[PDB]
């Protein structure tokens, strides 16, 4: 079966599409090579349509079936609740795509009678009709990148109407929030804050006599997900204790939405048919994580990899195991790839065995080492800053729904690039515009959060510990990756950022209050006569319940 079939109608935009970085003094202070930065548009959609459209080979074996039974035995411990209409409505992002049936996200959030009435009729239709395919919209996603030494085509998103999305929450929010950890335990990546993630990786690595690890990159994961995969996923959901309406909603959503369905473009034209995972549904993250875990765990057994520990974030997979020696690891890994290939999940680039933890990439990130105020080694996660910086420049010049920069500051807070460049740049702008107090939207593990920049110190402390504000003596490799990135993009060198930060820090300290705390903690690296930093009282008091429970990419979730 084909992942997609197409009619010939175009994937169309619903408004003008910007593709060039504007020439703006605020973005230009950060990044001068503006022609290197682009945004994708619907104009490249057909290139992506070609990449994501292919026949799927799938042969299931005893290892797969054994693993699946083990996962279902754990799912059987779960009791999931049906969410009320009110709770589902309050999970809807304020700017979520309006319904085609005369109401939008604001109305959903306000519980207006039209929205509520339409959501109830959608729920009742899920209970009564177990087969009719549910409509979806296909759109090209606009994302910002740096040009390569050419251009990435737009990614495609597929999502159902607002009424359906609210019903998905009712039936499945509790399931997708609870079941993955119940099934996958320590392997489930969305449960970990950044410090907890680094500790898991480092401890797993140090728990092996002679560790070997690898990442495994599936080509076009969503498109490799077969109808069988999606029914297997439902078989796992169905092991939960479920309200009978939830049980029917899940069965109906699985047949009418998740397995596939018709695609309509923005103009209302029939565009094609999907027989693979939709990116824009509540179960995308959970389903992808279960599927990846199932396939990878069974393939580890087929390959005879010894004492495997996996970390899974949707389609993103890392495996750390005991080395059997260079040649035998190389052979085992190739056997792993062939087993995954049989399960429909062939690799983009063949996986490579790695004998150094810092050379393994999970979620484009690697572990690196710096030192705290006392000289003690601290492990932290980092990445190549090229895409974060390109995106930060875009978001400086253009008001954007989700601020990637804020997510990058929060999650990569210990890195030299987030600290020296992103904090300096964005605090400088917020100070000048007197917007330090204005709540901004970002996305953390797929969910949308509204965050005030002035709360950053206590958010960073909780997620990373106080060492985040004292790291120094970064590794030569990391320094040289940042420095070469800055040269490439026309970003001023680190010495310039140090000068700018000292100025920002003084203005913050002069303001007192929460702004002075930002100066003291976020910019202590900028001064030689350091302030002695103690736990922020507000940190222990922060409600970070629901931060690192699950992933919700594509799932239209707001907290
Ligand atoms: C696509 C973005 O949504 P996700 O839930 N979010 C992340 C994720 C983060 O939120 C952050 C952020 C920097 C983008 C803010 N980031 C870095 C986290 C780390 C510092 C602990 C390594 C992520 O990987 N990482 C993700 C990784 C894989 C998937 N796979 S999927 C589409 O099958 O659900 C999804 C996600």
């Amino acid at each position: 079966s084909m992942s997609y079939t197409w009619t010939g109608a175009l994937i169309t935009p619903c408004a003008a599409e910007e593709s060039k970085l504007p020439i703006n003094p605020l973005s230009n202070s950060l990044l001068r090579h503006h022609n290197m930065v682009y945004a994708t548009t619907s104009r490249s959609a057909s290139l992506r349509q070609k990449k994501v459209t292919f026949d799927r080979l799938q042969v299931l074996d005893d290892h797969y079936r054994d693993v699946l039974k083990e996962m279902k035995a754990k799912a059987s411990t779960v009791k999931a609740k049906l969410l009320s209409i009110e709770e589902a409505c309050k999970l809807t992002p304020p700017h979520s795509a309006k319904s085609k049936f005369g109401y939008g996200a604001k109305d959903v959030r306000n519980l207006s009678s039209r929205a509520v009435n339409h959501i109830r009729s959608v729920w009742e239709d899920l209970l009564e009709d177990t087969e009719t395919p549910i409509d979806t919209t296909i759109m090209a996603k606009s994302e910002v990148f740096c040009v390569q030494p050419g251009r990435k085509p737009a990614r495609l998103i597929v999502f159902p109407d607002l009424g359906v999305r609210v019903c998905e929450k009712m039936a499945l929010y509790d399931v997708v929030s609870t079941l993955p950890q119940a099934v996958m335990g320590s392997s489930y990546g969305f449960q970990y804050s950044p410090k907890q993630r680094v500790e898991f990786l480092v401890n797993t690595w140090k728990s092996k006599k002679c560790p070997m690890g690898f990442s495994y990159d599936t080509r076009c994961f969503d498109s490799t997900v077969t109808e069988s995969d999606i029914r297997v996923e439902e078989s796992i959901y169905q092991c939960c204790d479920l309200a009978p309406e939830a049980r029917q909603a899940i069965r109906s959503l699985t047949e009418r939405l998740y397995i596939g369905g018709p695609l309509t473009n923005s103009k209302g034209q029939n565009c094609g048919y999907r027989r693979c995972r939709a990116s824009g549904v509540l179960t995308t993250s959970c389903g992808n994580t279960l599927t990846c875990y199932l396939k990878a765990t069974a393939a580890c057994r087929a390959a005879k990899l010894q004492d495997c520990t996996m970390l899974v974030y949707g389609d993103d997979l890392v495996v750390i195991c005991e080395s059997a020696g260079t040649q035998e690891d190389a052979a085992a890994l190739r056997a792993f790839t062939e087993a995954m290939t049989r399960y429909s999940a062939p690799p983009g680039d063949p996986p490579q065995p790695e004998y150094d933890l810092e050379l393994i990439t999970s979620c484009s990130s690697n572990v690196s080492v710096a030192h705290d105020a006392s000289g003690k080694r601290v492990y932290y996660l980092t990445r190549d800053p090229t895409t974060p910086l390109a995106r930060a420049a875009w978001e400086t010049a253009r008001h954007t729904p989700i601020n990637s920069w804020l997510g990058n500051i929060i999650m990569y807070a210990p890195t030299l690039w987030a600290r020296m460049i992103l904090m300096t740049h964005f605090f400088s702008i917020l100070l000048a515009q007197e917007q330090l107090e204005k709540a901004l939207d970002c996305q953390i593990y797929g969910a949308c959060y509204s965050i005030e920049p002035l709360d950053l110190p206590q958010i960073i402390e909780r997620l990373h510990g106080l060492s985040a504000f004292t790291l120094h003596s970064y590794s030569p490799g990391e320094i040289n990756r940042v420095a070469s990135c800055l040269r490439k993009l026309g970003v001023p060198p680190l010495r310039t950022w140090r000068h700018r930060a000292r100025s920002v820090r003084a203005k913050l300290l002069s303001q007192g209050g929460r702004a002075a705390t930002c100066g003291r903690y976020l910019f202590n690296w900028a001064v030689r006569t350091k302030l002695k930093l103690t736990p922020i009282p507000a940190a222990s008091q922060l409600d970070l319940s629901g931060w690192f429970v699950a992933g919700y990419s594509g799932g239209d979730i707001y907290h």
